[PDB]
């Protein structure tokens, strides 16, 4: 189930990260290599984890996507993906977005959790994400797809750490108890516009389902979500662009809201 070889997902792993690092957009690598497959791609992002935590950044957390049953459809996929997130990805409420560090940064309401017991698959599934939460947290991703391609192609987006660069966490934590994910309401705002709406039933029907396919999609790997994890659930509202001197607030329903200044 893998086309790649060793050497190919090393090169690849470092001319991917090379493009975020270096703020570069390159071609999608399914050009170069039309036979990749989501197993070469996982193996070239895992690998970019590893050249991170090389040179010493934490991994603080996982981020989903392709968490709509429709695009999903779209995209061909039968899943969601999921990509990691280093520790300099992370943005206090309110702080500053430095432009010029990204390539073409979108901006996507989402909730995250963070778990308080192991969740394993395969066969995870909303029952035992509830139970393993421990809070929920407003988050906002600011994604960056290193590719300069513009049609979406699933297997270099993987390989791409799914497109993850950013993200700030916001407005107020809360427990499952003071929260219904489903029906909780989402108003993106950029320079004062409201610019998109959601709620979190967006995220497959139900935004904790979302942890339970991470489970599900590490099991093929023989990995787990750790307690202590922090994962985000996935895109709430359309993913938006964001430029230098946008200012963006994004208004969680009960939990406050996340905010970010882009120059
Ligand atoms: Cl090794
Ligand atoms: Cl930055
Ligand atoms: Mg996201």
């Amino acid at each position: 189930n893998r086309t790649l070889t060793r050497e190919q997902v090393l090169a690849l792993a470092e001319h991917i990260e090379n493009a975020e690092l270096n703020v570069h957009d390159i071609g999608k690598v399914t050009n170069d290599f039309p036979e990749m497959t989501f197993a070469d791609a996982y193996d070239v992002q895992w690998e970019i984890r590893r050249r991170k935590e090389a040179r010493g950044n934490k991994i603080v957390g996982l981020k989903m996507g392709l968490t709509s049953w429709a695009k999903m459809a779209q995209m061909g996929v039968e899943t969601p993906i999921y990509g990691f997130l280093a520790d300099y990805f992370s943005v206090p409420d309110g702080g500053v977005v430095d432009c010029s560090k990204l390539i073409h940064p979108k901006i996507e309401a989402e909730i995250s959790v963070v778990t308080k017991a192991p969740l394993h698959g395969p066969g995870c599934h909303l029952g035992d994400v509830i139970a393993a939460i421990d809070y929920v947290i407003p988050t906002v991703e600011v994604i960056d797809s290193r590719y300069e391609n513009f049609k979406f192609d699933p297997i270099s987006v993987v390989a791409d750490n799914a497109s993850s660069t950013r993200f700030i966490t916001g407005g107020r934590m809360a427990s499952l108890e003071e929260v219904d994910l489903r029906t909780l309401g989402v108003v993106m705002e950029k320079n004062g516009e409201v610019v998109e709406l959601g709620a979190g039933a967006a995220v497959l029907g139900h935004p904790l389902s979302s942890v339970a396919m991470l489970a599900n999609l590490l099991a093929e790997r023989g990995e787990h979500i750790p307690a202590g994890t922090f994962i985000m659930t996935g895109g709430i509202t359309a993913a938006v662009p964001v430029a230098p001197g946008d200012n963006i607030t994004v208004r969680y329903q009960g939990l406050g809201s996340v905010s970010a200044r882009f120059i």
